[PDB]
C-alpha cells in the first residue's frame, strides 16, 4: 500500500545512498530508487551502470526496485501512484535548495518530501567528492559500496 | 503494517502541526501523536485539554491517535510496535539541534527520524509564539485550529 | 528625499521580487528597480524591463532602469545609497552578507534585507522556468503578464 | 513622511546598536527607539533610555521611548509600519525571520534587517557585560559615555 | 615550545572531547585541558571527578595534562605564556556563538582560537545530551570513555 | 616539531589570507603556504606572480614558506612529513562545505584540519570579490596587501 520514492543521479551510488535506501525500505511497503539522467550531459557511468550498481547493493532490500527517469520528479512519482519523496540529508544548508525544492514539489502535484539524517560514519561522501578524491588517488573504498569501487577506478584508468 | 509517531507539547496544537500529522497519515499506515507531560514544566493547557485539542483537529484522520507518555521518546516508539518518528521543520537551524536528537535516537535504539517541511503558510508559527501574541490581543485566529483558538481564549480572560 | 534600489536579473520577475518591491514602495519615497545587463537568459533586458513595469503600474513611486558594472555606482549616480533585497534563508544572508559590506565598504552604500512572503518563498525565477519547462503550473507564483509571456518563449 | 522602529533591551546600548541608529537614521526620516521594559537586567529602563539618548545626540531625527507588550503595538500606536533590525549570523536571521512574518501577518509591519558593521559584529550587551565583569576591556565596542556607567555598576 | 589549550565544562568528558584532545596533543608540544568551573552552579560532578575522568582516558597522552579554572578563559591561556584555543565543532550554528567568543577573545587579549570538526561517530554526543539521556534510561555507553559510563549512571542512581 | 599546511589559490592575496598565515606562524613552528597550480582554471595571476606577492607579504614570517602544488591536498601535506591544514573562516555556511572535505581528509588520510575565523576587518574580502570590485574602479586597497594592490592595477590595464 505505502510507498516512497528515492531519488538522485547516483553517479556513483555510496554507502550514504545505500543507507538511505535501507531506511526507507523499512518503513514503507515499497521502494523505487530514481535514478535521474540528464539527456545533455553524460555523467561518468552510464545510466544501465548505475543500475546495476545499485541492484547489485540492494539485493538483501526486497521491497526495492530501481528505475531510471528524467525531467520532473513528481511527474515519475505520481505516474507509480505514489506521493512521497525520501531524501538524504547532512546539514542544514542541504535542508535550504531541499527544502525549496520539497514546497515546490508540494505546490505543483502534491507530492510529500521526508527528509532522514544520514548516518554518521557515510556524512561527509558525496558522489561527486568520491569521484574527485579518486581522481587524484585518493582511498574511498570505505565510502562506496563493492558494486562500485572497482569500477570506479576502471572508469578513471 | 507501517508506522509512525509524531511528538511534542502541543500546548496548544497549531496548523503547523496539523499540516504534519496529515502528511504522516497519508504516507504511514498508523500515527501516534504522542504528547508529552513534564513533571515540571506546567505549560498553558493540561495534557488531557491538549490530548481533545488534538482529536478534534484529527477527526478525519481514522488512522492517527492521539496518546501521552513521559520519559525517553525511543522507548515510547518501540513500546507500541514501530520504530519511526516523523517531525516538521521550519529552518536550517531547527535541522542542527534535531538532526544530533535523530543521530542520538538511531545510535540508542535503532529509530529513524523522518523530517518534513511544514507548508510555507504556516512556517512562523509555533505554539509559544502563539499564546505570546495572543496575550497581548494579536490575531492569531488563522494559524490555530478553529477550536483551539476558542479554547485560548478562555484561559486567557 | 529618502530612496532605495531592488536590483536583480528578474529572469522574470516573480511575485516573490514584486512583494519586495511593493514593501520597498511602501517605506521609500523613491524606489528603482536596477535589471542586470549581464551577457544570456530566457527574456532580453527590454521584455525583462516591460514585465517588471507591467506588475508595478500600481507602484507611483517605482521605476525600473537597466545597468551593469557595479551596483553601488548605479545606486550612486542615483543619488541614493540604499539597496533593499529580498531574502529566503540563513544561507542567503551570507553570500549577500559578504556583498553588503563590501558595497558599504567601497561606496557608503546600506543594504536592507526584507523576508520573502511566506506563500512566495520557494518561488526563484530559475527554478519557476525549471518546472515550467518541464510543463508544471507555476501560474500562481508569477504576475499575470509574465506567465502568459513565459508560456509564449516555450511553445 | 517616512519612519522606522529600532527595537531591543539594549542593556546597555553597545556600538553595534549604535551602527544600526545611525543607518536607520540616514534613510528614514523619522526613527524611533523602542526600549523594551521586562522586568530585571543591569540597568533601569531610564538608565537604558538615557544612554541611548546620549549617543544618539548627533542625529536630529531619531528619539527613544520606552515599551511593552507587542512591538507591532508600538509601531502602529506612532503610525508606522517598519521596524529595522541589526544582524550578525544566518542563525540571527531564523528566529528573527519567525518574529517578522508574525509581525507582518498580524499588523502588516514589514521588518528591514540590516548587517552590523565588521567592527562591531561580535559585541553584544550580554557578552560585553560578561567580560567587564571579569575585568576585560570593552572600550573600544561602547559609546564612552555607556562605558564609563557600566564601570560604576560593576564597582 | 608551542602550546594549546582545550577548554569546556566537562560534566562529564565524552569521547568526543577525547578525540579533540587527541587532536591537539598530536599537533602541539603541550596542551592544557581547562575545566572551567561555575562557582555559583554545581554540575552534576565535582572539579576533582571531573578531572579523574578526564585523566584516567588520556594517560597515554603524555603531553597533555588537566587543570581547572574559572573567570575568563583568556586569563588563563595567558598566564600560563600560551596565546591559543583549540575547540570541537559539530556544525555551522555551533561555529556562530562561538565565532562570536573567538573575535572577542582575540580583541580582548590576543588569544587565537582553533576548531577543529569532530570524528563523525562522536559528533552527535554532547555531555547534556548524554546525561539527559542517560536520566531517562537510554544507552549511551559508546558514547563516553569508561572512566566515566559507571560513574555517570551512579549519581543517576 | 610542529607544522601546517595552509592551501589556496590565492589569486591575488588578500590580507584575509595574510592574517590567517600569521596567525599559522605564529602556533606551529613550520607553515607551508601551499598555492594551487590548475591546469584548467587559469585565474588572473600566474603561479610564479602568486608566491611571489605571498612571499612579499609574509616577508616577517621566517618560519613560513611557500610552495605550488597539484592533486590531492593531502599528498601534498603527507610528502612534507607534517599532518595538519590550517584554514579560514569566514561563516557557517563555509563551515559545511569545508566541514566535509576536512573529515574526508581525515579518513583518507589521517590528516587533521584545523579552521581559524579571519579578522572582523578582513571577513568580507575574496580574491575573487576583490578581482570584481577592482575590475570595475572600485577601491579595494584596504583589503589587500601594498604589493599586490599596485600588481592588480597592473593587469587591469
Ligand atoms: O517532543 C519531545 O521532545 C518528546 C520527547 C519525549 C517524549 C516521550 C513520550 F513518552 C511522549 C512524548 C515525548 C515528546
Ligand atoms: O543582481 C546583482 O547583484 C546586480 C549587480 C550589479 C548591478 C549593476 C547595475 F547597474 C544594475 C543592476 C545590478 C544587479
Ligand atoms: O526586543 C524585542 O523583541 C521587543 C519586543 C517588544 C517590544 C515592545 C515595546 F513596546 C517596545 C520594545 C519592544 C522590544
Ligand atoms: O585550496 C585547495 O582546494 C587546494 C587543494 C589541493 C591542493 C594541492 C596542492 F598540491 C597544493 C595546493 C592545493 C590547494
Amino acid at each position: 500500500m505505502t510507498g516512497a520514492v528515492c531519488p538522485g543521479s547516483f553517479d556513483p551510488v555510496t554507502l550514504g545512498h545505500l543507507d538511505v535506501f535501507e531506511r526507507a525500505a523499512a518503513q514503507f511497503d515499497e521502494v523505487i530508487v530514481a535514478v535521474l539522467i540528464n539527456p545533455n550531459k553524460a555523467g561518468m557511468f552510464t545510466v544501465d551502470e548505475r543500475i546495476e550498481m545499485i541492484r547489485e547493493s540492494t539485493a538483501d532490500l526486497p521491497n526495492l526496485r530501481v528505475e531510471s527517469g528524467q525531467g520532473l520528479l513528481v511527474d515519475f512519482v505520481r505516474e507509480r501512484g505514489l506521493n512521497a519523496i525520501v531524501k538524504g540529508l547532512r546539514t542544514g544548508t542541504d535542508f535550504e535548495y531541499e527544502l525549496q525544492m520539497a514546497q515546490m514539489n508540494k505546490h505543483i502535484a502534491g507530492v510529500d518530501t521526508f527528509f532522514v539524517a544520514t548516518a554518521p560514519a557515510y556524512s561527509f561522501v558525496s558522489s561527486s567528492l568520491a569521484k574527485e578524491v579518486a581522481t587524484y588517488g585518493g582511498d574511498v573504498s570505505a565510502l562506496l559500496p563493492a558494486s562500485v569501487h572497482q569500477r570506479l577506478l576502471g572508469k578513471l584508468r
